[PDB]
């Protein structure tokens, strides 16, 4: 920070004496289920070297887990969201350039533990026979203990350009009725994959068992909120102070099968099955500071 | 944050030097149990791109956890709340547009724990008629543990479009007595599900087996107090500056009921048995920053 | 909170620029053993539709537990608080209503966690006379454990309506000389109920045989002290501008009773037995803005 | 602080009353897949001897973990980056200096602790043949726990001098399905080094046994945002009151080797096998207070 | 603090309505591997009765883990830091005096806990001979646990005067590959010292022996940045305004030898071996408000 | 608080509207080896009733642990600090008084944990002679678990009087080599005390077998720095207006002896051996508010 530097908390941030254009552009995909909306920042500080433009890109992408098919009472398949993302990309003939960003990826952590035990024990018997036995042992032992965090979803952000940033939220692994965790990997011979299985064995049909979406994840349903940040500089002496920007909403949504081995369930899920792609664009205005679509 | 990205904090937020015009809206269902409190709060900020109002659903909806039924002795039931709505919905017709939402929806964590143990003991008896013995074991453990955080009831912001927003809480766990957690869901082969029942063989009337609504979750008895907010943006050159928007609140309510089956009591639950609607229209006014009902 | 959707914090608070007038209110009800304190304040905010008034209920309600009836050293009664309450009414004629309150319920949680667990071992085995030995074990064991905290007494807020408020912190339970917890209903078929119970086999006078109350929650004897806040509204417009406000402070008191079975001692608690209650009307004068009793 | 040697806070900080200029530089090398972006601010301070330029170097470099070599299903090769790097350099003719840097060297801690337990036992035997039997058994044990926590890639500030500064993000060790950690130095006489492998056995092309890089630190793959500060001083009575200053971003590469070995597969690590370097020249006006490339 | 006394915070700090003076002087000890900066600010507040001038020593001390011996291929040495220092140093015929310094010594603190366990356990037997057994044992068991952290190095203000002051920043303890943690005076009968071993039997040549310094506390390598601070007073009417400081930066290091003794590998730690000073004066200036070198 | 009797935050504080006076006074008592520093500030706040001195007793007290005396080479002392004192004194004939003091004692707490476990079990046995067998164990176990934190050293406000206060930092117990902890009161019959015991039994000078002061508590080394406040009062109208303090500095040492029996060490620990005072006296002058020594 500032202060461990010396430096007075606050003195290299940009934004001081600058009167600045906000706005929001709401926009709905009834075909792709999403809830789209740009909360852009105009700051000209006369002080900074370039003008800047901060684009927050939130509202919600639905999730969408349904039982899209059914074949009958021993087969049924159900699409759930595997990936949320946002991307935000200028033509390449633009001048304007990414230049900064929110969040981005984070360096995990775990926890390391190591435990050596070591103890004696001394036993006496006897009984009414008047016997006598007695021993003595000795034992080591050496445990190693791994401890870390796994959070639903992963939030990465993707390498990005002067010309392209993106973020995608992933699916990493879920808790089925307490079991598990289980992940689009997950296989077992007899089940096969049990991600969202409601019972292993079950006299009902396909369709009626897949996991209670209230008991399941809640972006895997009601949908994930994005609440990212793309900065974009601009060149103040650039000839064009018009620059165009797509930002693309995009749900990757796979594929779970159940289906009836006659004596219990098997759940098999194929990856990346199908992709929900909004795309819209967006015009910058550098002069009168201000973004339409 | 607006410092990650190097820029004086609180610059592009939305508000500044701006008359802000507040209000409170009370109304009280009978019927439903329902206190309604509505508060506004509109934003004409000319530096911004909208107009915008922010509302505040808030109140409290009654739990009502209440022994219904009573058949004689060996059987009687329990209505309780399973889950609490509030939704707010602008016509189709209508040109203001839901813009923005909180609470949303969270990421949730578990934290995971891989143990690997592996020791030795070495044992050397004996006896008074001078036997001697001895014995050499070498063992390998491995444990695996998962832990995470279960709340009695789940906050869930639902599918937003551009014309409507709403919140679910709906209930998800519970300990009763020590035991379980318990949900909509568990089935004794014997007991069945005990989410409510005092005691499983207890000789008592069907109706004094549930459980004191003091020993539960306080929301199943005296209620859920909401605290939801939504943001709704309007032009300033729209044609109609007014504007109408519903707001429903919720109850939807299981049906638990308690049996005995000569040896011991069976518990039974069915759900989404009953509802509880409250309806209500309001109206915007943009030009006299206003809200009536 | 005003940060998460991106508008400047405190903007949307009432209260700015208005000139408050606060009051308090004291009075002690002797019989009843209660310190009432009403803290008032009003406000105007001319940018608000309506005026408020906050009133905060304080002061303390004394616990009173003590042991009343001595029928010789063979019996003893014990009276206790089970619940403090705070209630506050508006008469049905007000044209004022409640419209928002402090503190309110929340949501509690629990931490799940399961364990799975396996391993193998061997043993070989031998002695002096050239035996030989062996042995080849296998285990697995699955274990779940449930964590969560007890407060010794819950604070909850009751169902209000727009004419009146109330709160009530009720007796949990608690330990009893590092074991228990007990509550209302722990029942032993030996001893009954421990809950106060300072020995079990103790040859004393049953009188004496009653827990310390300094080893006691402190709420039991001392007294709690409420500090709820309750913001009533008021149309600038209504005809009357005088309100008549009723609050309530009671002290619902439970009857442990211990008696002597000869060999030990025997705890019965029964529920509710006592109501204490101090009701006081307030006139509230929204003209001048002042409260009086 | 200022506060443990009873100063004002911030007392001794610079940057009051100054109007610091500040500025970015962007620059996107395709062909080494490194978003660079150079954030910097003069601070003419009057009241401090030097003036001052905080440099801070952000953007993000790739991480490109990528198969490589596909050499058949028996043999195949992946390329991860094991070490990120961003160096300041000032040609040994410049009269600047380098002041000072952000962030530094950590002085790492570990959580030690040790049991001493100690108990005794007794046994009663016997059996219908009117057979008796004892036993006193003791025992004691010592037990040492040491516990710490590592990250999956280390940040250290290289040894800096007047004229070169840099810092390393390396990789430390990293869990690989529930197992591990593994790193660089992995061996297991069977399997080699693990690292990167999904199966010990799977019967696929070696160049689908690679862990999923969804699975991996998203550094391997979506790479790595510095964020670095370096404070360069210069006299204002200096000859030249232009400075050069060369910034270098680097990655270094592994080699990671997937090889079947007929029964398993065996895991093989070469280090520091490729060097991807984006150098880059700025030039410091002291005079104008800008930053050009 | 302030507030614990009823006094309003920051009432007894110095350095208000000061125009404080500040600069910085860097050094680079080539020959030694110290990067050397001083920052000071004057600070001349007319209501303290001295002018004071606070020092903040920080920088970078380079670790240079190196091996600077080969005695063939079973014999080799490796110089690694077991200390750094930052000393202050004022003549004593000078009247300025070392009035506060910055960082101090902590109490360190254990966490402790006894356990006291007993339990009962009863065991019937019998078999298809129709014999019948039995067994009833009982256990007590004491168990103890201590709990502490231990830093990697530890940072102690050496006993100051009011001429002199310095810091120590020593080694403690570290942790090697997951065993130990080894120290200076870590002796194994078959191994000598393993600090920096990196195989106990490894084939290759002792200089291929030592432990990667990548994996090692990275104050060994790259160094140690301080960040001490030192007050000093000045009498405004003592003749002499001038003063002269010496500021020392010290390296300690240790010679870490390794040995084949054809079997396995013997480490060797000869304490405090080696001393890298860097020794600089400079000139205070009480009148003008500036320091030199 | 101020916030907690709903008064707002600081209303209550000395020292608005009011010109502070402070200043610093250093002595470096050479023999006694202890740097004094006072640090004053006078507060005149004219709406408080009394003139104000807060004096704050800062610097350090060398620890001095040393081995006074080799007798031999199996008998030697080791002097080592067991109390640091701090106490203010104003003479009996002054008017002025000891209002206020910090830090002052707290109350200190445990943790304290029953647990309550019991199981069932049941083996059956058998072979190839068919023999048959059975096992039907059960138990039961009950547990106690305290927890306390315990610092090296405990810092005590000794009880004050108008006239005079105090604080004496004491050492409380400490590892030694991660065993222990030790106190002043250990006793092991094999050994004796066995607090600054290097080795147990080795073969060296009695001077060489005190534990390594880098291994001990800094604080017994290096030494304490006091940071305690006294807050002094004086009538406006006090006849006269100066006043005489008098400040002590103290280290209270111990003699640690360490004496061969020709199989191990002994160590023996006699108390309070020797008290170091460092006495000075202040003249504070209330007109002029200034202090001098």
């Amino acid at each position: 920070a500032d202060s461990d530097i010396n430096i007075k908390t606050g003195t290299t941030d940009i934004g001081s004496n600058t009167t600045v254009k906000t706005g929001d552009l709401v926009t709905y995909d009834k075909e792709n289920g999403m809830h789209k909306k740009v909360f852009y920042s105009f700051i000209d500080d006369k002080n900074h070297n370039k003008k800047l433009l901060v684009i927050r890109t939130k509202g919600t992408i639905a999730g969408q887990y349904r039982v899209y098919s059914e074949e009958g009472a021993n087969k049924s398949g159900l699409a759930w969201p595997s990936a949320f993302k946002v991307q935000l990309q200028l033509p390449d003939n633009e001048v304007a350039q990414i230049s900064d960003y929110y969040p981005r990826n984070s360096i995990d952590t775990k926890e390391y533990m190591s435990t050596l035990t070591y103890g004696f024990n001394g036993n006496v018997t006897g009984d009414d026979t008047g016997k006598i036995g007695g021993l003595i042992g000795a034992n080591v032992s050496i445990g190693h203990t791994l401890k870390y965090v796994q959070p639903d979803f992963k939030t990465i952000l993707e390498s990005p350009t002067d010309k392209k940033v993106g973020w995608k939220v992933i699916f990493n692994n879920m808790v089925n009725q307490n079991w598990g965790p289980y992940d689009r990997d997950s296989w077992n011979p007899v089940y096969g994959n049990q991600l969202f299985m409601k019972t292993r064995n079950g006299s009902m049909k396909a369709a009626d068992n897949f996991l209670d979406p209230n008991k399941a994840s809640s972006l895997l349903s009601s949908g994930f909120s994005p609440d990212f940040a793309t900065v974009i500089t601009m060149d103040r002496k650039a000839s064009k102070q018009q620059t165009n920007i797509d930002v693309i909403y995009e749900r990757v949504r796979d594929d779970y099968q159940l289906h009836w081995t006659s004596t219990n369930w098997k759940g098999t899920n194929t990856k990346d099955k199908w992709t929900d792609r909004s795309s819209e664009r967006y015009k910058i205005d550098w002069e009168k500071e201000e973004m339409t679509n």
